[PDB]
């Protein structure tokens, strides 16, 4: 049974934590997600698009059913560990935020499929970004690449990877296509 009535205010999601499946906080203004957010053990998607958030807190761990997490348009810098818990994770939009570097835990989300990080300021991805088995696209359009990990070769399932408008990347195309020499993919570098 799927969720077409979705939530949109957190005290009201609190009266009833397990019957939550969707929550959408997105343009709240918020700071800071509360910690109340463990209490709706059942949920499978959190949108927080166009907030103030630099961060998330320890309490999203709690949150193990989640399939998809929209965290678009904040200012998000960094991450708790906590975030390795979401075995159940999808689809992550990251776009749009502040993010200068990835920590390794990025790669403990087994069954993520679509992440996008389009418009933020990385350099590089983590030697642990290999790790995301089932991940089928990876959006790094607008960021300020130096460099990829030879590691990215391990995602065999990847088919698509968007490096567009990254100038500082110097690493020649050949390079990037020879990590991936056999796989179907398309790669879109300008
Ligand atoms: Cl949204
Ligand atoms: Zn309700
Ligand atoms: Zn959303
Ligand atoms: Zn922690
Ligand atoms: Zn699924
Ligand atoms: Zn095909
Ligand atoms: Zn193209």
């Amino acid at each position: 049974p799927k969720e077409v009535i979705i939530h949109k205010n957190l005290s009201d999601a609190l009266k009833t934590p397990n019957e939550v499946q969707i929550l959408d906080l997105s343009r709240n203004q918020l700071t800071i997600l509360p910690k109340e957010i463990e209490q709706l053990v059942n949920l499978e998607s959190l949108h927080l698009r166009d907030n103030e958030l630099t961060t998330l807190p320890e309490e999203i761990g709690i949150l193990k059913n989640l399939k998809y997490l929209d965290i678009s348009r904040n200012q998000i810098s960094n991450f708790p560990k906590e975030i390795q818990k979401l075995k159940n994770l999808e689809v992550l939009f990251l776009n749009g935020n502040s993010l200068s570097n990835l920590p390794e835990e990025i790669g403990e989300l087994e069954k993520l499929g679509i992440l996008y990080l389009n418009n933020n300021q990385l350099t590089t991805l983590p030697k642990e970004i290999g790790q995301l088995e089932n991940l089928v696209s990876l959006s790094l359009s607008s960021n300020k690449l130096t460099s990829i990990p030879d590691e990215l070769g391990q995602l065999k399932k990847l088919r698509i990877l968007n490096l567009w408008d990254n100038p500082t990347l110097t690493t020649p195309e050949r390079n990037i296509r020879k990590l991936f020499r056999n796989q179907e993919i398309t790669i879109e570098i300008s």
